[PDB]
């Protein structure tokens, strides 16, 4: 009953152009919409939309802001079956993936509505008599924000809602295989009656929405997550007019597993952090790490737990365990790491078939650094088991990639649970959990090639505003020049 | 007088043996021979630094503040030798260099009591049995690129707050500046800082901070200099994706209005306008007054500025202006005089310049298209502008490309606090000048004028990062695979 | 039917004693409530012991969503609160519409933070040491509160106490214990656990003081008078449990020569005397320079005598309804006798019929008046004529007491140095003594009580900071000396 | 030796002295004031009168003080530990400690002032700013005890100075001399007078003055939890706040997967250290059956071991002397209770002069005195439970929770008890009396209120005070009747 549009400066629209394209399943290649396909003039103008809204936004007190996104978050609990459906049809995630994200985006635009009145400043002692010294914060301004396929909906509303809350506004352009996430997130902030301009969606190409954005003299601020080659380029762009960018990445998070374990549940748990939504997670255990002494149990636990996972169309039930990958060239580029692992002399345990856009969890052990699934972020279900002799040696292999995104460590030692977590490279890092945690108010982001800055909570707000040192003096003084006086 | 390198712990000549003379902008004597490094000296500072950072950022802080502690002792014995370099060969006069390291012994000493204070935060868990704790961890490799006309405060800013909390350094100082940065590492070396943790290359821009900036090893570049280098700074940091500190200058909005006393609003925006000849990024720029008052407050600014005595700074302690720092900003501000006259400008006083010597030259009648509003006047060129109301001086104060400081003189609170919140810029300062500054303080700018803060606190905000880090103490069920 | 609720139900005291609640607007019967005694709070106070373990170590989250399930409830209940606080308290439809506006933001402060208040992560001077700081709930928490403004104090204390994971014992006021009852229905209708929060309606020397030295109640926090404060203070400190205390204030408003003066007295009649003056926080003492004094005090004056006087059932606009009970009649009528016995000059006021007392206010009083030298909680209220601002601020301070105040003046410097130098808790520059917002830090200094509440400041008195270390490294002890 | 008191020193107005003699062999150390009221009155208005010009220069300048008195303290390190050994019974190397950690306080004081920072905040309303500034309480009474006078002493009184706060100062009785060295080196750094005072003087005499006087803000107490309760409630007649650390009985729980030869050293360390005059030693140590008997052969090995002398004669001795009769009397009262309820004494007990011997207990159940009082001395009670349930209910079986320690290499065991355990500070695997300059050191239950260490002593005595500027005129509510 609805075409797929634009939000622009409060109002749902065509590209300029009129030109479209036709989003399919990554399912089974049905169609699921025509939407839009964007220019730079669209960009422009929801640009000046933004720019045009930024100084009412801005100033309404905190509190104002936190309403409207209450307002956002009460809408978002009405549509929650709509983004399911939509992140499983056209994301092809599972029932289970698409549930964990919906909840945890209700958790973040709460988090952002909850804190937007308590971002503070600081009262400062002065070295000076009669003076006095604070900070204020205050918003950046029009920020634009870039977002990736895989978790469209909550990597989107993290940093659409504490990017608002803070007092700024926003210029989206969601990813391109998945615009209709992006189309849905439009139709919540429009039921939520924002002010018009605050909020703005272009659906368009990276190359050219994106890069309007990202050079644009009126946007402040970018906070993009993506490919690392991406983001370089990005920060190279935005220095043309010194805006700021946050950049999250991708990783090859390390899982090291020490061999005092509860193995079957180490097992469990790396089989879960490796292969959830396919593998197609920043933070996946993406280089599995253990020691010598429980490999070989590790390993046949491991890959008996691989075996049972049920890949099918994600909405037949609400069991299945993996769905499709996104598109072809993600399948073609899966086969290329099972096709370099194998000829470098890598031993295939299990896995290896692909159908469509369907590609089968691939475990290797006897790998080396060399290996392609060592060194680039694997960015679906093929996975290195690496076995070593002790800590030290897990340290060296879990750092030896330019990423440093999260990590883990499984183990119930205290001292080589914290000398490990001390020692490994990243900016995050969990013991006897998962790789991915998230929660929804702390600093998630990376070091290294995973990018820069901080994402959560009150980390979002330092991103995109800035201190602002403002004094009074409440005394006259002499002045050294001129000296005659 | 011989200047050196100061790599991995030892003095040392650039490899090619290359090396220029530097003369004084006082009287064109020569003062010293200093290296031209090329990249195979800033490699190994930067090899150097890398080799050294696991060491230095791995003791406690209270073993780097004890450093810090010491180089201050080192520093309190060599105040006067900084400040006799800081007149020769930078042009200042006794009570700007006086100043510049009277505020350096406070920054050495706000960098030492900080080191042991910088906190991360314990969080709460939205999940059960979960602690949740955010850690403090410094970058690694800092490069660190400054400019020419505080070359001492605004290098040991960055220099020892970025030490503090466990960055070691690779340190270019400006080509103009070279010795002020040999006595810097001089100082280090006598404190006894660990082999690498700091090190001081002398060399071109061009070559050694590019080197700097895009070397994969580094891991943050600080920098102060113009607005065009910090652009071209910000696009090469992105290959390494690499973060940077950037304050760039400004064109800073003095803005007088019409309850003050005009005489000491005069006395004020003498010394905030041309202090150090104007060479001060938060110098007070573009002078902005009430009409009420403009007329009074001219006259007696005019009546300032004609008091000023410039002279050889060598001279005596109450020289009010040396010469600029060199005969390209000479030719500069004549092209910033030359271009006012044309447009109709009214040149009130000054104009006159000899050798590296510029009497302050003031305009009136000027408008929005002058050079000297469009542009930062790095130098003792400055417009008054008149303006009908507090709308006016907020339009004309807004309508810059910079955004570091500025200042508004009234007694009127709302006023005051008004103007504050409507001036777009990183500081600002109500009844005082436009360039206070403090060690502990956010000191820095938006739109042209850069981006990050340093000054305590946030200095070590620009130079560490947050380290989210778990531990969960109940084991769970996962979903996947549903068939268990 | 109104009723005690303890551990989940709603119950009546043990002994089945009652006492009947009036009006004090007409001395109507409103309901029959509980006359509990001790055996009652020391039931409330097991049930909240046994809750917390489970109340304490839930996510921070799930408290959160109870909260903000009572602000839903609380939402529907709107009307009924400002129905109980207009016939039981005697607030004005104006007044008691602020009140249940403000408590909607009070209970949504304390659910939006409950999950960000966060502990420390710090430097460890010692090698290879982890150090940090959790926060930890206090546990049973002893609320009790005043009759003026029942809901909003209630709430600000219990909304916030509960947030951080404490337990609460509320005792209201026996004026307001209607107000109470609502609370524990609104409690109840959001499904908070068993004993989590306990209501108990009773004499403050019995209920209160059996809360207030029971040893599992750990912290008490107190609104009211600050001999009953005193006596608290001292009782509490039997089982070393710890007390927030907002005791009153004799708040100063000072207004200077530059103001709008018929706005200064607009501002000032609000200020000294909204909710008959019942504020804790009113503008007690009204301080005014002599150049604008008699203009001031005329306009004063001339806006206290179109003040509507009325039974505030009757509509929307009344300005002003009566004072809580015939004692305080009789107390404000002591004030004004001794005013006029003293010399002071009655502008205008001072009948009363009922308990509707008509504002009294006084001018020529001097130090000794007891109208300056106690809390005057009701509507009779000194203006004192100073010379200068040095005047103004020692007749400011001249209180025992310590809470808020206020200074009028369009003066930058003025305003900073009066409000640096009064000594007060809380200061507003140009508006109302009793500012207030769900998260600032509220409180006072001398008699006027000690803590803050507010915000995060209510969860810094009802927490605790716990210093954890984990050491990494094994080492060598000092004794035995004769080991190697 | 005398009072310290408005920039001057002076006898007390009684001129009364009494003579303070060594716990090591009675010999006379030194003539010390007997103060009154007066002399506590005195303090107590030059401490008020200082206190407006010291509360309002810069922070930098105060700081400046601090720097000079930490350049004075590490003149005199060699002077504090001759007393601290001599007046108080340390040995070297507690005294060394002590010295080393006080030198760090007075620096940490020096190195916070200047960042000890206020809020500024969201307005729910419209144009109005809102900050909140911090300020100095005002005339801060100082009251410490004898068994860490030093580092105690200057824990409290310069990170209260440093915050602009003034000082009346009252040290325990027998360690007056302490108290009046610290006097000196406060007077050759120079500080305004009246910033700083020393009154010395019996507590229920100068110290009740201190409590009760109305124009002292606050109170920072360390001593017995009965004097604490009785403080607090003296303080509450003028409404000042206080800071009281009141002791405790911390518990050192040792799990079976512990190195245990490890385990026994430092057990011996943390529970006996200083003869066990620690608020925070290891008390209560609490030890898993299945290393138990391995665990408590070693701890006695250890125990013998320890070197019982005169602390003046060299630098090696282990433990020397309680610090007066009284102690000792006590140490026997929970030694022979402990026999009388079936308790098997391992060793020690011998007593001679103020000397007495570390007497381990073990077969002692919840009844013994030593498991139900603070045992301030070296009488220390093993007791052995079968799994940590059971370790934790023993640990929190006490009014008291002041400090703890679990030593384990087992994360999720280390930290479950971590947790449960009722302490305001823990620390797996280490001692318990763990102790850094800046960190919050203090109790929960009835080892006391507040927090001391860097911040959390500018916490304790400073207020957050919330000032705003509204920025536009508004309508009032009242008169209605107004257009
Ligand atoms: C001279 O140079 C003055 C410049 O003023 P300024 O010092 O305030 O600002 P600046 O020209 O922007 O330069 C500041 C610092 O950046 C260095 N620099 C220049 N180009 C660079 C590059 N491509 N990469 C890295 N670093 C680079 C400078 O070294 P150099 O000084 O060697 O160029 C100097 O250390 C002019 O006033 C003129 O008179
Ligand atoms: C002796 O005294 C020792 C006590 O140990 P302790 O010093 O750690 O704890 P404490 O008895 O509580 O004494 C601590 C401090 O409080 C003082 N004090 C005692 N009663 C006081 C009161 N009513 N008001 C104010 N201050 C008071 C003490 O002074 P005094 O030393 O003068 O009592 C001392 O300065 C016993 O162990 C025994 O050996």
């Amino acid at each position: 009953i609805m075409k797929v549009a634009n939000y622009i400066n409060g109002e749902f629209k065509e590209p300029s152009t009129g030109a479209f394209q036709v989003k399919t399943s990554p399912v089974d290649g049905s169609k699921i919409a025509e939407v839009p396909r964007s220019g730079r003039e669209d960009a422009r103008e929801a640009i000046d939309s933004a720019f045009e809204a930024l100084k009412a936004w801005a100033n309404i007190p905190a509190i104002r802001r936190a309403e409207y996104l209450y307002k956002m978050l009460e809408v978002f609990r009405q549509m929650k079956e709509d983004f399911m459906k939509i992140l499983t049809v056209e994301g092809g995630g599972t029932y289970r993936k698409v549930w964990g994200e919906v909840v945890f985006t209700e958790r973040l635009i709460q988090n952002a509505a909850e804190l937007a009145r308590h971002y503070q400043g600081r009262v400062l002692q002065s070295d000076s008599e009669s003076t006095i010294s604070v900070v204020f914060k205050r918003s950046k301004g029009v920020v634009g924000v870039i977002t990736p396929w895989n978790y469209p909906l909550s990597i989107s509303m993290k940093k659409i809602a504490h990017t608002l809350a803070v007092g700024n506004t926003v210029v989206y352009k969601p990813a391109s295989d998945t615009p209709v996430t992006g189309w849905l997130i439009a139709q919540m902030v429009a039921k939520a009656g924002l002010p018009k301009g605050v909020f703005n969606l272009v659906i368009g190409p990276g190359p050219v929405v994106g890069e309007e954005i990202v050079t644009h003299k009126r946007v402040a601020h970018v906070t993009f997550t993506g490919e690392s080659s991406t983001g370089r380029e990005i920060a190279a762009k935005a220095a043309g007019t010194l805006k700021t960018v946050t950049l999250e990445l991708g990783g090859s998070d390390p899982l090291i597993i020490l061999d005092d374990v509860d193995v079957d549940y180490a097992a469990r748990l790396a089989v879960f952090a490796s292969l959830f939504h396919q593998g197609q997670i920043c933070t996946s255990a993406k280089r599995i790490i253990v020691h010598k002494a429980v490999a070989d149990k590790f390993i046949e636990r491991y890959v008996h737990y691989v075996k049972m996972l049920r890949i099918d169309d994600p909405r037949k039930d609400e069991k299945v365990d993996l769905g499709p990958l996104i598109n072809e060239r993600q399948v073609a580029l899966m086969k290329e790491f099972v096709d370099d692992a194998v000829s470098r002399g890598g031993r295939l345990l299990i896995g290896g078939r692909s159908w469509g856009n369907f590609f089968e969890p691939a475990i290797f052990v006897d790998v080396d650094r060399n290996f392609r699934i060592m060194r680039e972020e694997v960015f679906g279900p093929v996975r290195p088991i690496v076995v070593v002799e002790n800590d030290d040696q897990a340290v060296e292999v879990a750092n030896d990639t330019d990423y440093g995104l999260s990590g883990a460590v499984l183990t119930n030692n205290v001292n080589r649970a914290f000398r490990i977590a001390e020692a490994v490279e990243s900016g995050m890092f969990h013991i006897n959990d998962v790789t991915f945690l998230e929660e929804s108010h702390v600093p998630f982001g990376g070091i290294k090639a995973s990018g820069v800055g901080r994402e959560g909570g009150e980390w979002s707000f330092h991103e995109t505003t800035y201190d602002r040192w403002v004094t009074v003096t409440l005394r006259t003084r002499r002045f050294p020049i001129p000296s005659a006086l």
